[PDB]
């Protein structure tokens, strides 16, 4: 069965069903989506809402006559569907005055120019109910060493941020802001590549609480780093204010798949993680139905992927209440994993022969870990080997 | 020329000339050096000095009385020599008892062994002069998903460094640490896997101050970012405390070819990013001579790491000092970039007209980044064809 | 229960349940094991068969009276359990002498001494009955530019490998050769670093129908290639000879994993190639348990391997049986792909409008390809989940 | 001084110096190049000749009278300026028509569509000059496992090559083709990804003679391959008819940075292999001039990229004649690399007791490459350190 419903909280970018299959090599293969018929083919799949950029929802350059009909319609659709808008971003990276960046474009002009247009679509995004703002700074980065001093375009990324924070605090918005990171793909290397570097930026900041991370399934993996671990630090530093998931064949171009394409066994732990943490926010899908697809099999690929995260948390769940599972955390020590190292203290620890001057080495290197039968268990849940 | 001196700072650690080629597929290729060797024969080639993990100048399980006689023959050595100690770490990884980690293993004694062995090396390190004491957490990690609760694990580890920096403040001492991140190898993969990751981990700690990072060039590129880029966010928050230089050629396993080999390129603008940031620290090597060599190749390796760096030097202060690649930077605006984006504030943006409703941002467009021009000054620079 | 048995032709190498754990950052974890122990405990696994470099079998400078209690030993157990030896190989990269190779060493004694070595043991493989002989040139490489000249390494290479082809000719033996690819690890840059490179280096051997390949899953994914569209090139060529199974995490040092573990989608789409093509071959693991885990864990993991190919081979029997699988095959024009573009000829098709002048690019570019509703019927499949 | 001639056999793709500066996130930078000014551009910088994609020279769907004005104002060009055309290649890739590859798409009638389009240009081809024609099969492959049945695209691909062979031979045409590996991108994984496959499909085609490789630079880097290795067992098989140069860092998109970009070593040692082998054949790049650029920006990439093979020429050139190297070469035995490993035969060698009974593994063993100190000249010779 696996049949969403709006409570399993799934969202969608106007852009990812509505993707034209323009690629590096190649025009596009369908014709463009108008937001109101996306808006309703998701509900009808079980969607919970969808995200826009800027110009996904008004034509770059349209005037405020057109602007109030395309958001007139589109409120329309969301009010006749239940649909809600969790998240929104702002469009710096597809027309060619960006391209050299936005908030860190070498020309002075560009980058006050991109924060006026950020903050136009932040006020858009209130008044649409989005408790999230994302940057994703697709082209912050450089192709050559010297186009770009990056202690210099740091001090401009937080500069703007900063703005943007003061702005969103003068208004009294309840909106945050979520850096999504990529390291590479369209600029040669991009500004903050990876969930790390965005958690650090943010400590920079002047108000770090106003601001977190947007991770992306694939983007982590075109570094081949592990999504799940990622994703368990900026669990840990209380930043996961929003997810983005797909799927990503290794180190290449970024193929946002539908999510469970790709690594389908990060996909297992990445489910895990979410749900054995209490993440509470939007299961959103940044993903591009292949241009190999027709309509139906953009509507097929959409269904596919809030399928295959419902499987993967029925796996998940299986897994870890499964008593056998947890007789085999115990034996690989998970549980002692969990407390604490030296709660007795420095001192204490300095004092506690066992810990050296007694401690038998050899003893504690024979103990295997029986990690091996723990992931067969795991491997045996995913595949609905066991239940 | 390029002959080095003491007051260059090269530094290497004793695993480095000292390493007998043991591969994963193959035996060791050269007998173990001395100590006494190393530290002489590193000082005939013009370096200032050396580091240590505890095992590589005590062999494990030595006695006090063995102990005593390894460090008296090591600071002989320094003492005859000029050679000075500048970093020392922990081997927290070769002994079978850290196979699943150090201050992250699952098993609580092996947590707390490991801080018993790190916090004798402290003591030792700061007797030998030493400024910085790494940790690089090789066996922190996991190759399958249930193994290792990475929240969990990231406790331990911030306790585990909280517990260091309460030993290092009680004790007086100066020393400061510095974490050296690596993404995998030889787990599958490892925890603060990157220069972003530990970054954040470091303002998670209870005296971020004490903490900086030790960035490897063949680590951050074995993830395939961008070894200066990650440098210089590093810089920018005040956390470059030691830096190790070598060479990899994209991603794969470590090689820790000799610095200037692997991505040639690269260690240009990393050189030229030190040097312009003025990093005052030692430039330390972490690299094998491939294991082809006989010792004739270890003394040949080790010279020309610093004779790399030295060319690399020397071109990268003649790109910048060349005023025709002054005049290039600015027709790329790199000046501009260096400029607050809006020092006017947040109600001057919003009130600026040129910003927005008057940018003519096809003519912003259309502008050239001129950054190939640019971009092939620096190549004729590397490669000595200007001046 | 996806209970292995003999049949099933699973085999592993002395080597991939032996493996003391050390790494190049760390010592042994676990102590070696005898190969009578392993025969015996991989038997009671349902194994069909075992592998072995000469030096796992014979320790390395072995005088000839131990050599042949090594193997006396050896065959005992094997006649005990009924475990057979389908495949062999030579150990070319451990001794230091072969620091910059064995066949393709700069020093020429170095390369003579390899080929003897190999010979030796393509003897010994034949008495135990194996079908390959397997080389990994884990050493033929370089770290840099100027070390190895390749035009004249691939000569060299060429030259032992015919040799060792005239060997076992003039011998009359049967057994074949493999060989597997590698792209890195241990050398910077191995020779011959994809089952493409070592395809095209065997047509150029003097008789190249005694050679093929032996693709390791996790080798191919060290470049980032797809190890399913690899094993079909092979087969297409007619030299996937013997298969290597394990896993790998994508583009990083070689992981050796179970199989099944890495890229479960991959190992999906390659347990159905090997099946819905007839592979009749040993269905070989070369594997490490991870260095965390005691000889329980061990056998636990050597068990997972043959598990995980037994789940994955009915998952992909039950996808190509189902008719809604063979209806979106259809809708996806898979049987299309399968019709010769051109049966009519090359006249045929430049006289026919239909192919040019009066065909509809646009009619042709909007039909869907239903290659997502498909993927999702193979996840659903692969997932238990219909 | 570096300054390029004609001579120097420098080519460009009209795609190159003409990409407008679309990518997937991002609309064209700049407006689209009459082909030619193109050409006059180029020439003025010392560039011998160009190449073409059908569609770069003919919009797509022009009619016939449209199409000779195009092609005689290009030729009108030529002829003025001296311009060669050595090369040309088929757009097999942007009309949607062709999302499920040409040659190996599913559907039969678009697979004829792509060999009538691709026979039309060889004509033209040969009118032009051309001495090589290119196939790159950028859609040709798969996002999904189930989608491509990779035995039945090669048998779609084998037919179509060996159609256009028949084509080539019963005209009287001199021309061969190429083809041009690539891993992945535009398809997840493109068939034929790296040059070894490439060489290996050829061997299995009606008339191999007629088929080389064009590797590119940044294609092989994107499985993480060492360029250099690939061109010297291309040059060893006799099947590199052309050359795409270019740069890339790395494993991510495909780049197509100016020559001498990128990986600046690998560079080095590809120019050092292309002139100690005495290639002959087209210098060509397939670069992008990055999108950041205008036109003044445009030529100076295109001009770097030919001083930065002119540069890497002298320093290979002076390193392969500093007697210090020719010492470190014979120091490291490249001479005996280039010894045959047994010209004796079989039988010597089985009877040469100083190739295994009483070969000395220690001593040998022991003798250091010395290969770090060739590097280091290396080293010092590419950065005029010498
Ligand atoms: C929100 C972000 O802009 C969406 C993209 C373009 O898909 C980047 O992942
Ligand atoms: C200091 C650190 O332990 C040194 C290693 C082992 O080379 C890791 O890079
Ligand atoms: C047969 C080959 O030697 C086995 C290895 C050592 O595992 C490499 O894949
Ligand atoms: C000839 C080939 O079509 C040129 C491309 C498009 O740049 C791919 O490399
Ligand atoms: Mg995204
Ligand atoms: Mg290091
Ligand atoms: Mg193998
Ligand atoms: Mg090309
Ligand atoms: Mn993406
Ligand atoms: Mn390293
Ligand atoms: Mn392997
Ligand atoms: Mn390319």
């Amino acid at each position: 069965n696996y049949q969403p419903t709006p409570e399993d909280r799934f969202t969608f970018g106007l852009w990812t069903v509505g993707w034209e299959g323009r690629d590096p090599f190649g025009d596009a293969t369908r014709r463009a989506l108008d937001p109101v018929e996306s808006v309703r083919r998701l509900a009808e799949l079980g969607a919970h809402g969808v995200t826009f950029h800027d110009d996904d929802l008004i034509p770059f350059g349209s005037s405020d006559s057109e602007r109030e009909e395309h958001v007139k319609r589109f409120r329309q659709a969301l009010d006749d569907t239940g649909m809600k808008v969790p998240m929104a971003t702002t469009n710096l990276f597809t027309h060619p005055v960006f391209k050299d960046g936005g908030f860190t474009a070498n020309d002075r002009d560009v980058r006050r120019y991109a924060l006026r247009k950020t903050i136009r679509n932040i006020d858009l995004a209130v008044e649409l109910g989005a408790e999230t703002y994302v940057a994703w700074g697709g082209r912050e980065g450089a192709e050559s060493g010297g186009a770009k001093d990056v202690r210099d375009a740091l001090d401009r990324m937080k500069e703007a941020f900063d703005l943007l924070g003061e702005y969103v605090t003068s208004q009294g918005y309840d909106i945050r802001f979520a850096i999504e990171p990529k390291p590479n793909e369209p600029r040669g290397d991009i500004l903050l590549p990876t969930v790390g570097h965005a958690l650090a930026f943010i400590e920079r900041l002047e108000r770090p609480e106003l601001y977190g991370v947007n991770p992306e399934v694939g983007h982590e993996q075109m570094a081949g780093l592990n999504f799940p671990h990622g994703i368990a630090q900026a669990l840990w530093a209380g930043k996961l204010f929003h997810i983005d998931l797909n799927g990503q064949n290794g180190i290449k171009y970024d193929q946002d798949l539908r999510f469970g394409a790709g690594d389908l066994r990060a996909a297992f732990w990445l489910v895990d993680l979410l749900e054995s943490a209490g993440y509470s926010g939007p299961r959103h899908f940044d993903f591009k139905p292949p241009r190999t697809e027709d309509f139906d099999g953009v509507w097929a690929s959409a269904a596919g992927c809030m399928r295959n995260y419902l499987i993967l948390k029925e796996r998940a769940a299986a897994f870890r209440a499964d008593p056998e599972v947890q007789e085999a955390l115990r034996a690989s020590r998970l549980d002692e994993l969990a407390r604490p190292t030296a709660a007795d203290g420095l001192q204490a620890l300095l004092d506690d022969r066992s810990a050296f001057e007694e401690f038998d080495v050899d003893a504690a290197a024979a103990r295997g870990m029986a990690f091996e039968r723990l992931d067969q268990l795991a491997m045996d849940h995913l595949l609905g080997a066991r239940g």
